[PDB]
């Protein structure tokens, strides 16, 4: 029986993880749920899943949650705040931690699961985008298993040989006959826009979808960040990474082997797939996802990314070579500039341009701990806000 | 250091295997080469690779080889005949047997490697098409490792989980999270021909790469035979097999999992890839095959086979359910009817129709040994010859 702590239970990943649990009650049991301020959805989850613990962001939410759980007869014990969330991530009889709290708030709880030697269903980009070296060192030192839940990394991982899958952070790609990792992305809505029109695209043209990630997919900042992550996670050099546009997103990513073989994972866009794969690894369970119907697909195509069309993708690649200050700064800047584009303060092409300008303006030492990473992030947001103000009168 | 016996060294699979050995001298050494009557090529192969043994079909061929090797100072000892080939397949210090002799002549030498507990690089169809129950029983008893060299099966194999790979025959697909095996094929040159034109196709049109295999691709007999083999090799029921047309042949075949994931192997058409995959398993070597270039591919498409277009594929699926007498008779009838079509004695559509007629005429007790299978084969060829003469005056 796998016992689970779900960090970020009330977002789509958390609900989807719960759907796997709901349909596999003989294999998984929820011990702890952690969320933010969504008391109502947390009530329903505690009543369906009977975890021992639930944690909210603050005392106000925790008190509401307590009152409502109590009204319904629940035995779930209610806590609040960051430490409590780290504590659930490290609980003694927990086997797996779904690490789905995103942003800076996901860093310490994910690191607490790692240092407790858990199996971490990794479902946030900040861990490896901002703290990849810190976190990969902690994984080695603490004997944690990372299992990537993100669609492209989960596909690479399914496509990697068993000795790498079980030894992330140590495994040598080359020694295991791996030539490169083929990280695929859709190329976004402006994949075929003449370059000259990029300057004038609007937030509606760039975006059912998720507006930030949607813009990140238009700039391919999203693949840029996936590139930074994959290199830490899979221990890949620059020459062991290829980024390929694949507009249909049926192939989720691939791995190229020494004999010419390429292994690929394919599927529906439903996150229950990669989530169930990690929960059940090295075995499988039913996820509720429809079997992929190959007779109803668009033709599958591929093309090389053009860095004049996708300067963010190139910027992410160069930031990796500059270290975790640089990838942390790029990520934070990009949150500010995308937000500005979406609020109609700057042009679409000013995302990449101001992302570049913010990195050019910083000169930060390599972070040595999480606090350092938060300090780079805070600083880069400030440099970014000011650049936005320079353009947005 | 892996020591090899190559059964069928002078054909294309044999030459390709030697190309892999040639570029990996630190990993593979040839102990024995077995060929038929091609003395000239066997000389060059013995001279380059210094095997301990060379076996030819007969004493006349063996005497020529011995004279020619003597004149070049070779120490290779020369043998002849079917028993010597079985003895090469069973040698104490051989690890791997490339089983590339095709037809009936390949049955006893493959079975010898299997009864000897060897790693078998399985490169002939008649083994599992005609003797699948016999050979998978002998595999269970000796714990021989089968590694399929044929492109589709090799892809399936690479796409299956590790506990299945390491125990074919005992493996339970369902228990390992596998929903089904996705066997792909091109659909042949008449994939889009109007149905009523089929009756009048000529041999040159069917042969857009042997003429027989070409015709087999056109009728999808080839995929039918592969379907029969895959069921034996992977212990798959009818409901665990799907057959999919994929006209570009870039995907080599796939495996569908319980969580909705599909794993696939892709590559160049070059047989050094699956050969090198089996020789190196569970590691990898360089095979000389260049990396697959995703920016130079046709759009990848898929469609369901239509049994009115391809009645041989349905015949093979049905013959499977009727047992090894049926699949043996089918394969044998097909050698005859295809040869008749190529020699302009029957029409293209008469291949499927006479293949059916031969199976209808046979009253077929289950083979209990290789001699039983050979007797079904011989009798089905006679029934098929007579049916051809019914049509071909
Ligand atoms: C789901 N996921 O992991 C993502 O990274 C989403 C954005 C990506 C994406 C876009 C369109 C799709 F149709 C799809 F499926 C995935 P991209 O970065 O453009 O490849
Ligand atoms: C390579 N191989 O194993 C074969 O069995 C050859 C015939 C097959 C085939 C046909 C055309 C191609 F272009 C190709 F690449 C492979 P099919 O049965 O039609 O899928
Ligand atoms: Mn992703
Ligand atoms: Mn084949």
């Amino acid at each position: 029986m796998k016992q689970l702590t779900i960090l970020g239970s009330t977002g789509s990943i958390g609900c989807s993880t719960l759907d796997v649990v709901r349909h596999n009650p003989e294999h998984f049991r929820v011990v702890a749920l952690v969320a933010g301020k969504n008391v109502t959805r947390m009530v329903e989850q505690c009543l369906e899943f009977s975890p021992r613990y639930a944690v909210m962001d603050d005392e106000a939410s925790a008190k509401l949650l307590k009152t409502m759980l109590q009204q319904q007869g629940s035995r779930t014990e209610v806590l609040s705040g960051q430490q409590a969330a780290c504590d659930m991530a490290a609980l003694e009889d927990v086997d797996q931690v779904m690490a789905a709290i995103v942003g800076a708030a996901g860093l310490l709880p994910t690191l607490a699961a790692i240092r407790a030697g858990k199996t971490i269903l990794l479902a946030n980009k900040e861990s490896l985008v901002t703290c990849g070296r810190l976190f990969m060192d902690a994984v080695k030192q603490s004997k944690a298993q990372l299992l990537p839940v993100d669609s492209e990394h989960n596909a690479i991982f399914q496509s990697l040989p068993q000795p790498i899958q079980h030894n992330l952070g140590y495994a040598d790609l080359e020694q295991n006959g791996v030539v490169s990792i083929l990280l695929t992305g859709s190329g976004g809505p402006f994949r075929e826009t003449p370059l000259r029109d990029l300057a004038t695209m609007t937030p509606d043209q760039a975006c059912s979808m998720g507006r930030k990630i949607s813009v990140d997919s238009a700039t391919m900042m999203n693949k840029g960040l996936e590139y930074i992550e994959a290199r830490w996670l899979f221990n890949a050099s620059a020459s062991q990474m290829e980024v390929l546009i694949h507009p249909q997103s049926v192939i989720h990513s691939m791995v190229r082997y020494q004999d010419g073989s390429v292994l690929a994972q394919l599927g529906e866009p439903d996150m229950r797939t990669p989530i169930a794969h990690t929960m059940a690894w090295p075995n499988r369970v039913n996820s509720g996802v429809k079997p992929l119907d190959f007779c109803k697909l668009s033709a599958l195509t591929f093309a090389a990314p053009d860095y004049d069309r996708y300067p963010c993708l190139k910027l992410a690649m160069e930031a990796f070579e500059q270290g975790q200050a640089a990838t942390t700064a790029l990520n934070a800047a990009n949150e500010i500039t995308v937000a500005a584009f979406l609020a109609q303060q700057i042009r679409f092409t000013d995302i990449a341009a101001l992302n570049l300008s913010v990195l050019e303006k910083m000169d930060m030492r390599e972070p040595q701990c999480v606090d350092d990473v938060l300090s780079v992030d805070a600083n880069a947001r400030e440099v970014a806000r000011k650049e936005v103000m320079r353009l947005a009168s």
